[PDB]
């Protein structure tokens, strides 16, 4: 139905031959996020449309860390993608050459995970520490269907088991999951990255840019795309969309925009593509400095209002109030960035992650989960420097609060309350710093700038099958919903795959594109994985060990052992430990 | 050992760093086979090696009365190593355009299915065509086959571990003929084919999973390698056979030190140190074929040509090297030796095959989409006409017919003859009595109107002998240094040979690992550890029944799959289920 899905080197490397009457045909971009740059260069490389009829509206003209940072092997999407972007930093080589033999040299893993008691390891750190109900449930939550995970929360589906394990404080920190949100996407990572288990209390499966997402994902597109004639119209905001939703078809006719503060309109055609970046995580957001907090805000912001104005011309365009509307007040909303050339503190942060964080390779390999903190809040240091510019004496430390409505430990105030200096004095706390020494450290010899983002938990709110648009509605002609708030099968949310994802579904599936779109990995399919899945879930226990005491169980092994003895499950079994 | 194995995007769009010291290096690769050619290309595109430091050895120096086809078996989605070398082949009939990016357009414009896959009785359609008409015994033995472990399956036949009812099935007759099992071949490796194209279960009758090249594998494959290996520099050295190699075999090294040639006459020594690097394509089930023609059957012979004795001279240096012996000798005289290449213009055989294909041979599109099998033909013969014409410089008013004999001691229905004992003319006439031609015309269609020349293969079934683990050396002997062997008579997992696939893969792990490249190789796919795969599996193989349907003879599976049920009710393993169609 306009896509088809594939796996393997023959669709990934063959190429589409150029779509019917793409000659004809415009393409407008609602902003340049990377799901909109995305979908224009799909639309150059595989639609082979001219880069003068391709037009990315951005609401703007013309240290802080994160627009994203952590990614795996099997983002199938976005390597493809990012093999026919040119670096920025090597000749002749794609972003993937640059990351892909960085990711070799300096492979990334954490020596030092979780801390408590003010910069003490956590004693089980490594283990997952799930009993056998907990295990079960994560079964049984997988075993659910999707359908039946409508407006389900993720407290209840597990039990305290599972909250009291070590394996949810590694899975909500990394992944910024709060216990209120989506069963359905807690679902969907848990099969979606299955193949990682093995990685994920020693984060071994992420890979890192050089750079910040910006310098190293966004820029070399930008370039792409520029080198390609994109024309990039600044100043315009998207404030409606008029859509005929008919009985047999769905057009977009007019795009309604403030081009430099002057109401204009933008007419459609059939031929003329629509590529919506509905919903924004980081919009409305508000920064404060060391003195001062990021002001809260419950600001609606141009992203928000578009969709709303979509979401009243049909309900297949999606819910947006699901998601950006009763945020719990508890919910992650502020991040910070504290950057220092301090030695006691450069020294604390190496005696904790036991690496040299000014060498210029892993430091933290991604987060340290401070696990007692009342915000739960979580550190990293990347490969430093993050940026081009930065002194070479100097890090930056990017952190994190899952709760915002609760008073820290050292600063007896809520996170949202807090200036920069006050967050870094709570993390100082926690690293273990004499508390005599804390105060001047973040006043004077660190600079933090915390952000406050309404919006950074939206993706997770609980939602219903329906509340997020298909990436092409149905009978949609020229329209499409990209990015983390569209709709596609089994693909994660808050990644960078679900951009890229969505944005070439988009594309290909308006143009018709010949080429099969890489299927997201079938880990939760493969008995290899799954039989190493239980394995590590079962912190390296086999099938005599994980039914020792039941009786029920051991029982119906026995049997299986029996009828399996001298077999190729046993040697599969026996290669992935679970014999 | 030096090596990974991968599957991904990452990794198949990766470029591996230039590795190590690899302008001090050099390579010789013995014969100008596919897997040689693959190898030498991997040394250009991911090696880095130069050009001229790669020496291609071929005995050939660079007279047959008619066209001739081979070499073109079908090809997969799945050939993961193949599809990662020609994506980087330029095409030499589209411009801008890789080998894949023309395999990839061509078999979408006119895809490949069978209308007509069994015929019987001169020319007419196996009633049950499309079934495996495979019984619950018949379906056991083949999972429990899958469920045995390579290693006990050392020199066991596939009649020891299949009855009657499998031999009897229509799976039998499909899976037979299109791979050209011998009941006598090994179980080992008819379980490789089993779990590696268990994907394709679904285009098994049909063939349509199968894809073709334009042309000929010369024209198509090979001729594209070549101008890519030439415009790079390559050297090739014909007149060059490989009689030995000299390799110091030690406690921690194996080293090739001397590759033993004669050069046009001439003998002659290539001194190697441990940086120049040697593949071997040990074995050949091409080697000492002869030719006959419409007049004249190709003669039988027993030849033990140059590479079957290369490779004998190898394994008496190191039990490593293989068992030479395993797959050219104690060959029955039973086994497929003739094929034939049948070339006409004539209207009354286009139209006798038109009328059983269902399609126009002329029209320059699929026509029998891979072999037809006369199943009730004394020599168990099935014969294939690909896309027309297979050679560009031949008429287009012409076809060419591929046929083969999976039987070749037994007499023709019709010429009542071994095929071994046949002229290109009887072979002919034996395949149009078959078609259901008048008989008072076959004699004169195959003498007069056709051109048929035949090819006698010693040794076309000797990838699929009775084999041991050791029989094959690995790819890269353990602590081999600068020492390679390639092809179907090379060792690598679960992969299956007879295939291109197969020669490519040796060939990417042979450069990979002589050379330390820091780059994934794709895994054979991981189709048989698929859940969705082996749920569309035992659909398709209990011939599109659903569980209820399957369990109604056993009252008690009838109650196991009771129990199951209820386990599973409302839950996703249902869900999956059925959109598999299993409920
Ligand atoms: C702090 C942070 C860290 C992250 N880290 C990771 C990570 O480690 N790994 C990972 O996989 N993922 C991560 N993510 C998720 C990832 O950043 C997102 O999935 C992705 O960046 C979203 O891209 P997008 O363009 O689809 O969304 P957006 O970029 O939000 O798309 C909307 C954009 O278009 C513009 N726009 C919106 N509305 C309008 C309008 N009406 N008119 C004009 N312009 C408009 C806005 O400027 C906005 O930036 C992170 C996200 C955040 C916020
Ligand atoms: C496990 C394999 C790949 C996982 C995909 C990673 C993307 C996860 C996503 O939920 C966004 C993260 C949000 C912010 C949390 C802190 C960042 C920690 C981190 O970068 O992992
Ligand atoms: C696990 C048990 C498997 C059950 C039977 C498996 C059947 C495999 C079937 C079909 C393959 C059909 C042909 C696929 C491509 C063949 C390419 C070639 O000729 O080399
Ligand atoms: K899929």
């Amino acid at each position: 139905s306009h896509m088809y899905y594939s796996y393997g080197n023959y669709e990934a490397f063959a190429r589409p031959k150029k779509p019917e009457n793409v000659e004809n045909k415009s393409a407008y971009l609602i902003g340049s996020g990377l799901a909109s740059l995305a979908a224009a260069c799909f639309l150059i490389r595989d639609g082979q449309m001219e880069g003068s009829k391709i037009h990315i509206l951005e609401e703007l003209p013309k240290y802080v860390v994160r627009g994203g940072r952590a990614m795996e092997n099997h983002f199938e999407c976005l390597w493809d993608l990012f093999r026919s972007i040119p670096s920025l930093e090597i000749d002749n080589a794609s972003v993937l050459d640059e990351f892909y033999w960085l990711n070799k040299e300096d492979p990334n893993y954490s020596r030092c995970r979780v801390i408590e008691k003010q910069g003490q390891r956590l004693v089980t750190d490594g283990d997952f520490t799930l009993t056998k109900t907990a295990i079960k449930e994560i079964l049984d939550l997988c075993l659910t269907n999707e359908e039946d995970l409508d407006d389900v929360k993720i407290t209840d589906v597990f039990s305290d088991d599972f909250f009291n394990s070590n394996f949810w404080i590694y899975w909500k920190t990394m992944f910024a999951f709060e216990p209120w949100h989506s069963a359905m996407e807690m679902r969907r990572y848990l099969m979606r990255f299955v193949h990682h288990i093995s990685g994920l209390a020693d984060f071994s499966a992420l890979k890192f840019t050089k750079y910040n997402q910006y310098e190293s994902l966004v820029l070399p597109m930008v370039e792409y795309l520029k080198s390609h004639g994109v024309q990039f119209e600044y100043d315009v905001k998207v404030e409606d969309i008029k859509i005929d939703v008919t009985t047999s078809q769905k057009i977009a006719r007019e795009i309604l925009i403030d081009r430099n503060g002057n109401a204009e309109s933008i007419k459609l055609t059939i031929n003329d593509l629509v590529f919506v970046t509905n919903g924004s995580i980081t919009e409305s957001s508000t920064y404060g400095d060391n003195d001062t907090p990021a002001p809260p805000t419950d600001e609606l912001g141009g992203s928000w209002t578009l969709w709303k104005n979509l979401a009243r011309q049909s309900p297949e365009f999606g819910n947006p109030d699901k998601f950006c509307q009763n945020i719990p007040k508890k919910s992650w909303f502020v991040s910070a960035t504290s950057t220092t050339n301090n030695k006691e503190i450069i020294d604390t942060i190496e005696s904790i992650c036991k690496r040299d964080p000014l060498a210029g390779k892993t430091v933290t390999g991604g987060i340290i989960t401070i696990n007692d903190s009342a915000w739960q809040m979580s550190f990293t240091i990347n490969r430093q420097q993050q940026f081009k510019d930065q002194p070479e004496n100097e890090i930056s430390t990017w952190i994190y609060a899952l709760y915002s409505d609760v008073n820290g430990d050292y600063i007896k105030k809520p996170i949202t309350e807090c200036s920069g200096n006050e967050i870094c004095q709570e993390w100082l706390y926690h690293l273990g710093v004499s508390t005599d020494k804390i105060e001047d450290l973040a006043k004077h010899a660190s600079n933090t700038i915390p952000v406050y983002m309404p919006y950074i938990t939206s993706y997770f709110m609980t939602r219903a099958i329906g509340d997020r648009p298909l990436v092409v509605p149905h009978q949609s002609q020229n329209l499409a919903f990209i990015g983390n708030f569209a709709e596609t099968e089994r693909d994660t949310v808050f990644t960078t795959e679900y951009s890229v994802r969505t944005a070439m579904e988009a594309v290909y599936q308006l143009l018709n594109i010949d080429r099969g779109i890489p299927e997201v990995i079938n880990s939760p399919f493969d008995l290899r994985v799954l039989m190493d899945a239980i394995y590590e879930l079962n912190d390296h226990q086999d099938l005599r060990e994980i039914t020792k005491d039941s009786k029920m169980q051991k029982l119906a092994l026995a049997g299986f052992l029996k009828k399996i003895k001298g077999t190729y499950i046993e040697s599969l079994l026996k290669e992935h430990k679970l014999l």
